[PDB]
């Protein structure tokens, strides 16, 4: 194929590549900061100027980029977000249509993450597809990067797919990561830093957690851990071990530097045996750069990483994962917003399922045991409402004063263990609740 021919008669401006886009039809797009800054503010310049409507977008992972251009408030009329995994940027739009006569918004489109391939490309239909993409090498492909996800179904089964080449994307190697020319509809181009995840910074419980959580990953344990500062500092504890594997959700700057530190080698893996798996990642330009042309990094699509099944068939997974609030029947709850669960959605309790079922495999749910300046309890008598990680899939859970294994344990004997959790200001009044509720 004449690929340098293909490239110009396909190149084009942001502006220009929009313009065909129907109002009344369903856009999707990369996660995180595979979305493409120009082409998104593009489309919203469109919805501006009141040259489209009822344009459904859906989406799963949000960021500054389509916060700040085609999900402003401004343009809701418009554009109207579907999102199927509520962050941030969700609340604010929610909160503010709440305060602006009781509108709403955001409409939540209930999903499993691992599902999200098939049902956005059979159950939803998308008409178009937008996601910033690696430059074109010399074969005439291009790389979806730091995505794979839902985005290589889509990239495939959208009736047009639109691509944002930067330079800042990586070249990834992965399954149906590499997008031959041909498969693309148009492009444009647009060279800027990807978008990056803010550090936080540690809080003193991370310390206890980290280490607790340390002493329960076995040799060649196959790691899957979720995104903030709690994860990268169990990095840190674990970068004495040697010949464990990555098999990920998102792939983080904690898992990174154990590759680079040749503390992950994969080689005790049973699928994809020498290389690190993900299906998606975020992290800063040192990370995003390190990913580049990486022989020993390998992106997945969701419903292959996400798959529980697939997750067990590699010996001593473990997964570690992040909730906020835990109860005392062991269920677990990671939504931030009152009153409703828009996180069950996550492919969190994939891992925890995942990992129980793996040979030597373990889940574990971490939190410290407060919050607010040590005011407020996380772990409480009942979770209101529907939960992120429910009683019966709970494997460890892990705060500052230690763990528990929940299987096989009764209401009680659950009730008696997760209340020696707790910090101590709140452990008398947790016991009164736990009678109450007839739990001991």
């Amino acid at each position: 194929m004449d690929i340098r021919a293909l490239y110009d008669e396909k190149l084009t401006t942001p502006e220009e590549a929009v313009s065909s886009i129907a109002s009344g039809s369903h856009l999707s797009m990369g996660m995180f900061a595979a979305e493409p800054p120009a082409l998104l503010k593009a489309l919203a310049d469109r919805a501006t100027r009141g040259d489209i409507g009822d344009l459904r977008v859906y989406y799963f992972v949000t960021a500054k980029i389509a916060g700040d251009t085609i999900l402003r408030y401004e343009l809701n009329n418009r554009i109207k977000p579907y999102s199927m995994f509520v962050t941030a940027v969700e609340r604010a739009l929610i909160r503010r249509g709440i305060e602006d006569g009781g509108r709403k918004v955001v409409n939540y489109v209930p999903s499993n993450f691992h599902q999200a391939p098939r049902l956005l490309a059979e159950e939803i239909g998308i008409d178009t597809f937008m996601h910033t993409v690696s430059p074109m090498d010399c074969h005439g492909y291009f790389s979806l990067g730091v995505g794979n996800d839902y985005s290589s179904r889509i990239a495939r089964s959208a009736r047009r797919f639109i691509v944002e080449v930067n330079r800042y994307m990586p070249r990834v190697q992965g399954e149906a990561a590499a997008i031959h020319i041909s498969e693309v509809d148009a492009i444009v181009e647009n060279h800027v830093p990807l978008i990056e995840m803010p550090v936080r910074s540690a809080i003193p419980e991370y310390t206890s957690i980290s280490h607790i959580i340390a002493d329960l990953v076995p040799d060649g344990a196959c790691l899957q851990m979720g995104v903030g500062a709690l994860p990268n500092l169990v990095c840190g504890v674990l970068k004495d071990r040697n010949d464990l594997g990555i098999h990920t959700e998102v792939l983080n700057p904690g898992l990174v530097d154990l590759i680079r530190r040749g503390v992950v080698t994969n080689q005790r893996k049973t699928l994809d045996r020498g290389r690190s798996v993900f299906t998606f990642a975020m992290g800063q330009q040192e990370m995003y750069e390190y990913l580049n042309d990486h022989p020993a990094i390998f992106s997945r699509p969701v419903d292959y990483v996400n798959d529980p099944h697939i997750i067990a068939q590699n010996d001593n997974v473990v997964s570690i994962n992040a909730t906020l609030q835990i109860d005392l029947t062991g269920a677990c709850n990671s939504e931030h917003m009152l009153g409703h669960q828009y996180s069950a959605s996550g492919g969190q309790l994939d891992f925890v399922r995942g990992a129980y079922a793996s040979k030597g495999g373990r889940s574990i749910i971490a939190t410290p045991s407060t919050a607010a300046k040590g005011t407020v309890s996380r772990i409480i008598p009942r979770i209101d409402g529907p939960v992120t990680t429910p009683r019966i899939d709970t494997h460890y859970i892990v705060t500052e004063f230690g763990a528990v294994n929940l299987k096989g344990l009764s209401s009680t004997e659950r009730a008696l263990r997760i209340i020696e959790l707790a910090h101590p200001d709140f452990r008398d009044e947790l016991t009164q609740a736990a009678k109450k509720m007839h739990l001991i």
